């Protein structure tokens, strides 16, 4: 009766008047430890059984997570281990942790000791917190191709080193069946989709449950029909940015889909529009507000052109002082010799379309440059992985998602602005929509592209526009696996050609 | 008893219900001129006395100047001179006047004619209202060495064109000892430290005293590259954004006169927040409503290499080598300011000679320097000047305590935004205390500060950036016009620190 | 002999007859390269060294370097020791000494690229890149152009140069040279050409490294009157009397100073017959062709200012405005002694006589009290002219004649423009009777050259310029402040009595 309460309370999230029922409980003969694995657990279990169904939202998952975590809290001074240790890292390199940490919640409240050891761990860290610890099980973590072969070389290590401990492996490149290949380096790897998995998995590992997981031909592209004049030659930082103009170019779909995890396909289309009006609107304005009045969004641009021209296969990038050849980006062709990135730039040394030698600087079209090349880096600053870090310690769980959700779409919405600035500066605006959502159709002339897209996906070709630019000025710096740090921080080559698109190779 | 409460009006300096005790007292047999010199002024001394013992601050005794400037407006159409006549200057190419300004308060509220002539005051215009007034002496104020030179000139002019009357020198670079030497020119030539000084003198010159009182750099990590060459214009600034900036113990006590001496820590807790903080709350929301701080900045960076002890600056355009900075080193050799620069034609760091400006690079640019010059506008002059002309004495010294710190606040601003422009900010501070000395990479560098102390080397930051495009102008002694308005080289070198030469 | 007479045809001299002698030397074995290498180098070796002892005097040195000069010529038509980059520094007009580096280099195989006067440092090291020299040779007289030679050696260090530099120059010593190798270690001083020999035959591999209770002055009193002037402003004065001029030549400057005659190295009748045979009969040989063609054009830039002493400033006024135009501060001696302030009335003081009656109104008024006379004297361009076609057809001899002949006749110019300036003043009147006795200093007042101690600054040329306008007579000022061309000398003209030379230290 009051422990069926105390279970619907997890399951609802409902805080209000927890504390009070759990006084209730412990002088009518119930023991502290018996709560939480009684009642509070059965709750979580549910939660997660209804995120497997598609019943529930990942929100209000994180709000069941918040119920167990403050029950915890209070039942800490009263009680007078847990079901297995996991040690949890981010590998070299890699900057993401949003995937790892929604693990560390939902295995901490499931009734697991979970040892996070945060971002950019190297292997040798990683094992010191295993004879430390003894943990049933490491996790680590990674986004692109680059932490993937991080993970193979700790492996590689694991197994020279002479470790046989369960390996769980977590990643956006990562495969399930790249996973089953690395069992010829290190047998005792699994892979883990999401966090639920990852519970499946330690709970198969502990002994809570039985071994089943542990078991045509392109267009051609013309010449356009003039190369326009950029403001200026180089590269320039802006500061001065307006959040609620950001804002405005916001994907809300991105965000309450992508980043947050709200879902139309187990509810109604009444329910949904519901669903938006009612939590995430709401949630969105808050930030907003909360970011511009505290300070936790620091909108920075590091913008310039380069002259350039095609030689070959290779686009090449030339000094506006000198003249001479900074960087070579040779970019991937579409399989039977299909469209490139090159194909949008004019080659070097041709016959200008139109009274480009007036205004292209002197010495590099002297040396051979007759095209101009957009690049832009944007960020948001250090400050909202701080913000994030602080609600995620203080166990504000849903919070954490929110924030970081709203970090990351809010950059992405900066990357959007900013390219419509550029075209603007450029002279290539005029076919623009003024409203956002046409722009959502990529209604505009030419294209923006960041490194780790199809059409380019080599992310160390990130270093070349570094040294172009100095990622520096605006407080970014890149890792060892060439990811921009801060996370919340995106680069793009911008092409002024207007027969300009996405398009992958395969 | 009604001349006790009128000398105690002077003292506790109250305002209200003045005007009815002094007509009380002219119908009670008593002359204006006899209550002036009687009951008003011998608390306007004890006023001094008070200030002498460090029982009473600064601005009260404006207050109590006050209440003698109405007592006298008010006693005016009863009469049909005083103690003696000074003639009042600040010397030719100076523009501070607080030093002046005080001066004239005390000795007009202590019964003495003053002819204040204003700032930047030739020796024949000085001259000409001597011999139209004919003054017991003549008072020149002036800020920096350049002003004093001027001083002995004006010395130098008296002396051969047969002038014998006091000449009472006031300023900060001028010291005691140098004003005796100056008797070999002048002999009758008197030091004043502060108001009350110039006060005994002129007791002491008009006859109730005796005539005479007187008195290893190494390379930085990289050479950082700015957001543009050239020079730009910021104006519209946030003056609540600037306000967060100030330096209030500097506003407190170093332009108002507020102390901790003669008093304890409970009273000055007490002062700061009863007394101090709503003034600046006040003058803060006046001059935002009002208008009277215009905030704007010129700044700017240009290509720049060591050559011997010779900072170059170079043309972004042209590469021609503009103007050349010769900074001061210390004794035995030790720091300069052209120790924090690259050598002319030194070996690149990194990456400079595919971004720095082209024809600076190949004529042998390798650095690069920050140049500010920050202003209020000539609006605070003209608010600071209607205050004094009025008689609303302390809030004179109020609205140019805060036009002076709000100025520098904005100068700090400011420095952190070219360090953020520059790429140098990501080990600033979060609070604004942390701000003042160090806690950044580089510093900043005023031009009369130890470091670079020759205010001719202005000239050449005005050629550079012309400092006519937000007001500002150089006089004949290089000192900014208007007077809340201040330059500084800003440097990107990790090292970099504020040090004398002495 | 054979090639002994080649040797000793240097030596003593003697050019007329030396193609004969050539002829011979070739056809009886010889080669012309073994000629030069050989016998002619050994006797300008020979000539270097006697000179290193006191025995020869530097007029037969040039003439010793002719023989070598005309042998060269006449075997041209059928490389070097080392190559020199040689200059006089940016600003400095002088090139006398550079020149002399320039006649024993070449003469001893040195080529030699003499790259001329007032020659920036950019353009220096431009040849140094065309010619690639083995040494780079720098010429500077006064302490300014040792500033800027400081600063090329600055720029060279930073623009990565190692290559030895030479300096040669009056301002300086041996001790600079040595500090500043803190800057650039690879700079030698040398004292005169000789040395500059020594340094490049280190150099390029030809010799072994070596190498490589005070007296005080009396007050100055009142003087008797201000003398009234002719006008107040400045005037021109051309087509001045040579012969007049040479009158008041210092001949012993001429012949010891200039052009190198000595004594202690001979006795007194040996002296006696040198003045006589030699020296003198060049001095009429020059004026007789300085007068005939036309070589020396003697001009003057002179006037009078109404001034006043007001401090340690001497103000000059303007004598239709009465504003102060310039401020001259000069030095005093140590322990406060006599100052060129000195001998000027104070501002405002009371007139002596009767100044107010013809002092111009506005400066009167503005407080002017005195006058002081300024003269500009120049020879013109043409003797520079002169020099230059004598040093570049080959006469070395009689380009150190002309030059040191242009030199005392503009010091000459300026002792009749001095007298000249006393007699329109109407302090003249106690002149010397003889020039002799002009040299004791026997006339009221006296004459400051800027560069002397009593006015050493060289800047305050500067402010006389704005005043007079040295275009007038063809003069400029340089960015070092030296009078282009260098036969040109400026001074202020004091009537004071009392006024007399004096040193500061």
């Amino acid at each position: 009766p009051l422990l069926e309460r105390l279970k619907r309370r997890v399951v609802e999230g409902r805080k209000q008047g927890l504390e009070a029922d759990l006084e209730e409980a412990l002088k009518a003969g119930h023991k502290p430890l018996d709560l939480i694995n009684g009642p509070l657990l059965a709750g979580m279990k549910e939660v997660g059984d209804l995120f497997g169904a598609g019943k529930m939202q990942l929100p209000f998952v994180l709000q069941a997570a918040e119920v167990m975590k403050r029950a915890v809290a209070y039942l800490e001074p009263h009680m007078e281990e847990g079901k297995g240790t996991l040690v949890l890292a981010t590998v070299k390199g890699d900057v993401h942790d949003i995937g790892k940490n929604l693990v560390d919640i939902i295995l901490s409240n499931n009734g697991y000791r979970v040892v996070n050891l945060g971002i950019k761990v190297p292997i040798e860290e990683i094992l010191k917190a295993v004879e430390a610890h003894k943990p049933h099980a490491v996790g680590m973590s990674g986004l692109l191709v680059k932490s993937t072969l991080v993970m193979k070389e700790n492996l590689e290590y694991m197994r020279d080193r002479g470790y046989t401990l369960p390996v769980i492996l977590g990643g956006a490149a990562l495969t399930r069946s790249y996973v089953e290949e690395l069992r010829a380096i290190y047998p005792n790897v699994y892979y883990a989709e999401d966090a639920f998995e990852g519970l499946r998995l330690m709970e198969e590992l502990t002994g809570h449950a039985p071994p089943e997981l542990t078991r045509p031909r392109a267009r051609p592209v013309g010449e356009a029909p003039a190369v326009p004049r950029p403001p200026f030659f180089g590269v320039r930082v802006e500061e001065g940015l307006d959040l609620a103009t950001i804002a405005h170019y916001v994907n809300k779909l991105a965000l309450y889909r992508g980043q947050w995890g709200y879902s139309r396909k187990g509810l109604s289309r009444e329910a949904w529009q519901a669903l938006v009006e009612r939590e995430a609107e709401p949630v969105f304005q808050r930030l907003l507000k909360e970011a511009m009045a505290e300070g936790w969004l620091e909108p920075k641009v590091l913008y310039g052109f380069f002259p350039v021209a095609r030689e070959g296969e290779e686009l090449l990038v030339f000094s506006p002082e000198t003249g001479e050849v900074l960087e070579r980006f040779r970019f991937p062709r579409q399989k039977g010799g299909g469209l490139s990135l090159v194909d949008y730039f004019r080659p070097r040394f041709a016959a200008p379309l139109g009274d480009e030698a007036d205004w292209m600087p002197k010495e590099a079209f002297r040396a051979g440059a007759r095209d101009v090349l957009g690049v832009q880096l944007v960020t948001m600053g250090e400050a909202p992985s701080r913000k994030a870090q602080a609600l995620f310690a203080s166990g504000a769980y849903q919070d954490y998602l929110f924030v970081h959700g709203f970090s990351v779409e809010m950059t992405e919405a900066l990357a959007e602005y900013w390219h419509k600035r550029m075209r603007q500066m450029w002279g290539i605006a005029h076919q623009d929509a003024t409203e956002i959502q046409k722009l959502f159709q990529q209604g505009y002339q030419g294209a923006r592209y960041s490194f780790g897209y199809p059409a380019c996906p080599d992310l160390a070709d990130q270093a070349k526009l570094d040294r172009l630019m100095g990622f520096h000025r605006v407080g970014v710096r890149l890792t060892e696996n060439f990811q921009l740090e801060p996370e919340h921080a995106t680069s793009a080559l911008v092409v002024h050609h207007p027969e300009a698109r996405y398009f992958s190779v395969d």
